[PDB]
């Protein structure tokens, strides 16, 4: 149930939206430990400076792969392509989102459709094509999502919408992997406002609170993926650690699990 | 206290209204004397429908038939229904793709699709629907599950848009508070339900009490009219107490100081 650093030692792990903020921080932390790391996002400038630095971290070897997570075809072939250049795969990070901005909801259509599909519908493009790889491995899926992903926020509609859809399949697939015994965990990371540059400039003028910093946080979500956490709480206030965490929904979903006759898949 | 007078003369939308619990809620809104437009693709279900919510005692019954994967349709729809009854007070969205009890393996289709009807065109019949219903001090009402707020396995896809829904209208709900947009959001928690296409989903793999889709209906309604942020039907006594969520709120309250919205 203790972490330790060498747990990732000699792991071949994949990093979405690795180019800045929490997904290069979790790139470099997965170097410092010794892993096996294929990084991706679109600019090839930005992922080529990450592999660099994991190479000289001491990554047991770095690689990139750019390219737009609007493209499903893409995010399906990305993962036979980093699979193929590790031998393998023992953990997937889903870090990627959609650029988005603190704004009310009016007609953007197109934004709400855009964080769906980057946000979300790439993510399960990425599981279906990473499960034969992780089944091998018994390895691990580690979902990088917000608070709004679980509470209700103004400003953030289609984007909490995206969070939101991500516990529920996310969810619902760690039952079925249970039952069907596929030992795979799902690691649900929620978290709060982070020192990125992305979003202190979204929240300046607007919102008004305390940046957990971007180091730490990537360390947080690499500790609960290797310790096959079912979810991950990190923010700066004691009272969201305090009160984030639902005690009830875990009490329906136990009582449930019994009644649920699946001897026929 | 929910009177059936409240919804005398209303102009009322009922999407997936062909069958099931929106079939229910047409046919408790007309009893209650409301203008009534309902939504499905079956032209015939939907004639039946219209004819009995008229024998009833609508003040006015209309169908428009099409689908929800359209999102032209979905505008479309709102706009028309509008016409028909000279503007919109309650907006029930209540449809679904067609979903079976199965565990996730590769059905992408299926995972867009179920994002798509369940969760998009609701987006897309809002923002149709908004200058009316600011116009009138309206309500929007959204049928969700117990698969919308916990978690259960073979339904991945639909809990994952039941959950968007969640995420959605509750975002947009605080938005309203705040810009003084008077429209109601109602998210509506359902358990099982007695309705045909539920029944013989659930048929040999999960057995329980069934809720009937009479009373569901009526419940949902009375929540919507009654402004209520949330509306929890099912049959377990366990469900009731445990599906609330008190921390979420205490939470949401918490973080609503350390934002400006002027
Ligand atoms: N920072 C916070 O305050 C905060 C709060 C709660 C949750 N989180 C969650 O943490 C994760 C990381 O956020 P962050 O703050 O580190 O973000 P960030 O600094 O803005 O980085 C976003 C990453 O995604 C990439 N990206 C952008 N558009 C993309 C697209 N179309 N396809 C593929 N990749 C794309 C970016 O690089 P390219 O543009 O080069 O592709 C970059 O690697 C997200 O899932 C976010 O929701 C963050
Ligand atoms: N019954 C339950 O056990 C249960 C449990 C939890 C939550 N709920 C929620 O309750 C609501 C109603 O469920 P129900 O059991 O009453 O369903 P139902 O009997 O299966 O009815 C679904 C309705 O939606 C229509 N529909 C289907 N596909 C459509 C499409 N592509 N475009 C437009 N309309 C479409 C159907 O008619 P056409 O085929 O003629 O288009 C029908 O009128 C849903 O939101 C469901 O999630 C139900
Ligand atoms: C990653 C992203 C989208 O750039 C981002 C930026 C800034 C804050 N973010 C948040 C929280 C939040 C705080 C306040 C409001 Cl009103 C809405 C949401 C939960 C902290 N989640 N993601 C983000
Ligand atoms: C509307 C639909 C899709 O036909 C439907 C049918 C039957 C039950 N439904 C449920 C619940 C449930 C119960 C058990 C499991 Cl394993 C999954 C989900 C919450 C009751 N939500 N929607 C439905």
């Amino acid at each position: 149930e203790e972490f330790r650093p060498e747990m990732l030692q000699g792991k071949k792990v994949i990093v979405t939206g690795a180019s800045k903020g929490i997904g290069r921080e979790m790139a470099y932390h997965l170097a410092k430990m010794g892993a096996h790391v294929v990084v991706t996002a679109r600019s090839k400038e930005t992922l080529q400076k990450v592999v660099s630095h994991c190479l000289e971290l001491g990554a047991a070897s770095a690689h990139y792969i750019a390219g737009t997570m609007e493209d499903m075809t893409f995010a399906e072939q990305f993962v036979a392509q980093a699979g193929k250049l590790m031998g393998g795969l023992d953990m997937l990070i889903l870090n990627h989102i959609t650029n988005t901005s603190l704004n009310l909801f009016h007609d953007d259509i197109h934004h709400v459709r855009k964080s769906m599909e980057v946000n979300f519908l790439s993510y399960v493009v990425l599981t279906v094509a990473a499960l034969p790889m992780l089944k091998q491995s018994n390895g691990s899926i580690v979902v990088v999502s917000s608070l709004a992903g679980k509470v209700a926020y103004p400003m953030v509609a289609a984007y909490s919408a995206s969070k939101f859809a991500l516990d529920g399949f996310f969810s619902s697939i760690r039952k079925e992997y249970s039952v069907s015994r596929v030992n795979v965990s799902i690691t649900l990371c929620v978290l709060g406002l982070i020192d990125t540059e992305t979003a202190m400039k979204a929240v300046s003028g607007i919102v008004h609170m305390q940046a957990a910093p971007k180091e730490e946080c990537a360390l947080e979500i690499i500790k609960g993926g290797a310790l096959r956490q079912e979810e991950v709480y990190y923010d700066s206030s004691r009272w969201t650690t305090l009160l984030i965490r639902n005690p009830c929904r875990k009490i329906l979903e136990e009582l449930y699990s019994t009644s649920y006759n699946m001897d026929r898949f």
